[PDB]
């Protein structure tokens, strides 16, 4: 009965609470995640418990045992009934797991130190001074590493070999990184983490350059599930009523430090 | 057999060739929306006949009779076997026939005169010397209708009662309105048509302003159809390889004329 929802702790999506410790269950989060979670279950009409992913991982089939980690492992393996987070839809994803339409559009991006010379991934693929790299394990990782583009297959071929490794394990450690590195470090990554970056203090980093590609985050459900169909018109109907838009500039920009 | 596609007539998505007189069966046309029939069709391999929509409409349910229209009602009634156009995904279409993920994004936007004094939909609201409409059937005119928002639901309110009509007929209806009333028209858009425009000659239009909201064009098919399957992967396939990001500097960008 109660729907198991995965997700996972990635700012401001979903977020332990500042007095988590005195709170239980699903009132130990807040975000735009755990709002946009409320209304799907409201407008579907189940109830639901909030869980984060154990591994801490969105979700990739590993090339030896070919088992599903992440959150798409969760539903894939019958551990949770729905992920409610800023997953990305892809082509292999959609092979093994349902994802509702898009509720929000993002493209990887570049984030720099302020005053960093590079405007665009052109830039960043012409030189060497300023390392760049991405997050160790996820979508835009692997668009890299799938790429035909010259520019990006030239970026790969960097980013694969570069020692000390330039990926990094959580997107606080890419914004330290970039943060620390006197402008020696770039980080690509999704545009929406660019810029809720862009507007908390130190109010150091910027976005630059446009997105290298468009795609969607999207509700995912196991292959086949009942819920799918509801949750897909719930997804359209909120958009319809300006509540993605909402919820967006509640946790990015009403807050903003910068 | 052969999987007969509905589009519609707008540009750059479907265009009769300048030749196209001396041109026989999916040949008499170009376009986006050409192409990326001939990329899905070559993907999910099967053969297909692009047909006008015999209507000239996207598609639009008779309040009264219930009876769907356009490209919607093709689907529905079984006319034809998939849509491959600058089809809105909506709720309310969503609940009679299927969408693939979306193959592009769009918002709502705003069309002037250059020199026009209007920025923004709440500069339209404000005043009554510059008239505004929508095309008079579709996703756009349907956004107003129903919108809670404020500025929006006042221009709403204004626009259904505006006399004469301030509703088109045709994407070029509107344009042709806007480019001859000396900055007296603007016209509520989507902001893919605005973007294409802007760049044809006589270059006397602008876009202005943000989006009024955020959306995206989806491959539609018959509820339960089985081609749907395809189609999605299909999608997603080709917004990965870079493919439809080509497919639009081609039609919009690279053909510029401004
Ligand atoms: N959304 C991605 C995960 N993810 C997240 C961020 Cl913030 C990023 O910059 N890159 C990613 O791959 C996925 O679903 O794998
Ligand atoms: N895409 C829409 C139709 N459509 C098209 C244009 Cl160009 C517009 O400005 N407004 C619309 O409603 C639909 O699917 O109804
Ligand atoms: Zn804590
Ligand atoms: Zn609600
Ligand atoms: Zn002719
Ligand atoms: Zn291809």
């Amino acid at each position: 009965k109660t729907v198991v929802v995965t997700t996972i702790l990635e700012s401001p999506y979903v977020m332990m609470k500042k007095n988590h410790e005195m709170l239980e269950g699903n009132e130990r989060y807040e975000g735009y995640c755990v709002d946009l979670a409320a209304e799907i279950a409201k407008h579907c009409g189940f109830k639901y418990k909030l869980t984060i992913v154990g591994d801490g991982k969105y979700g990739a089939r590993d090339a030896d045992t070919k088992i599903w980690n992440g959150m798409v492992g969760e539903l894939v393996y019958g551990k949770a009934d729905i992920a409610i987070a800023p997953l990305t839809i892809t082509l292999v994803r959609e092979e093994v797991i349902d994802f509702s339409k898009p509720f929000m559009s993002l493209g990887i991006s570049i984030m720099i130190k302020k005053g960093t010379p590079i405007e665009s991934a052109e830039d960043l693929s012409k030189q060497t001074e300023i390392a760049y790299g991405t997050l160790d394990s996820g979508s835009t990782k692997e668009f890299f590493r799938r790429s035909k583009i010259a520019v990006f297959d030239k970026m790969w071929t960097y980013m694969r070999s570069a020692e000390p490794s330039v990926f990094v394990r959580t997107t606080a450690e890419g914004v330290a990184r970039v943060r620390k590195s006197k402008g020696k470090y770039a980080y690509l990554l999704e545009s929406t983490m660019n810029e809720y970056i862009e507007q908390r203090k130190p109010c150091d980093t910027m976005k630059v350059g446009g997105n290298l590609d468009s795609k969607g985050y999207g509700i995912a459900t196991p292959k086949g599930s009942s819920l799918g169909n509801a949750v897909n018109l719930a997804v359209l109907k909120l958009n319809e009523q300006g509540l993605l838009d909402k919820l967006k500039n509640k946790w990015w920009y009403d807050k903003g430090e910068c």
